[PDB]
């Protein structure tokens, strides 16, 4: 099934597409890379967008 995070920072999710969260949600990855660097894409709570991959830990 579809990979989870669970957010170790807050995102304001401040610009289009962005997904914000809240320290401590879990994270549903709708798309990732192999890299830290980069913006993943993922859902919480009924939202959806990106965000920096090293904000959240992989379960």
């Amino acid at each position: 099934a579809m990979a989870t995070a669970v957010a170790l920072y807050n995102f304001a999710g401040e610009q289009p597409g962005d997904l914000a969260f809240k320290k401590g949600d879990v994270i549903t990855i709708l798309k990732k890379s192999d890299s830290q660097n980069d913006w993943w894409t993922g859902r919480t709570n009924g939202k959806e967008g990106i965000f920096p991959a090293n904000y959240v830990r992989v379960s």
